[PDB]
DNA sequence: TCGCGCGTCGCGCG
DNA sequence: CCGCGCGACGCGCG
């Protein structure tokens, strides 16, 4: 897909214990964040993405 | 100055030149609520350290 | 707006007195998005005008 | 709303076609500026008060 | 033209 | 123990 390859590129360019949150890719890839977090726990249905706790949560991996 | 202030100063910096951020994104990454990321913000600006652009939120930068 | 609030007191009266209904219900009986519905619930219980009590889902009646 | 009597009473007091402002309103009820405004701008919602212009805000009843 | 109310928001939910 | 309202917000204010 298209929002999954973005997300998934861009984690790469942090790191890999790096991990980001759903607001800040929404502004950095100027898309609405109901639609990242969408795509984000979509990746984690897959295994391409995990979640970590918090507020807001964190993704890495 | 304080240690927020410094903080907040070696961070905006280690971005480049023309390059900006908001308090939210200070106070996640500072672990600080927004409300005394902008005190500082403000504070900053007026001792010429900062400048601000307008906006909903307003954006932060090193000023000129 | 103040349309739907009235469409939900409106059928909130009907619904006798100490008589609570969902979200979900009112969602069909107006032939209104759940969502829009839920927003004015929780803007008039705001107003005071609006009662909610816990559970899943939420029970609403008029208020006081 | 136990500050929402409080304010109305104190508006009803004060008169029909009159209005004061939350900075007073804060002072004579030794409440919290903050929590005055908090409740005047609810109040504003619930169709009890209106707030006319001006800097400080003017309030009346309804 | 100090006006200020302002809290959290975590939300993924089909 | 799907509960979801969620957007307004720019706020720094002594």
């Amino acid at each position: 897909s298209h929002m999954e390859q973005r997300i998934l590129k861009f984690l790469e360019e942090l790191g890999e214990g790096k991990a980001t949150t759903a607001h800040d890719l929404s502004g950095k890839l100027g898309t609405p964040k109901k639609e990242i977090n969408r795509v984000l726990y979509s990746l984690a249905k897959k295994g391409k993405l995990q979640k970590e706790a918090g507020t807001p949560p964190l993704w890495k991996i």
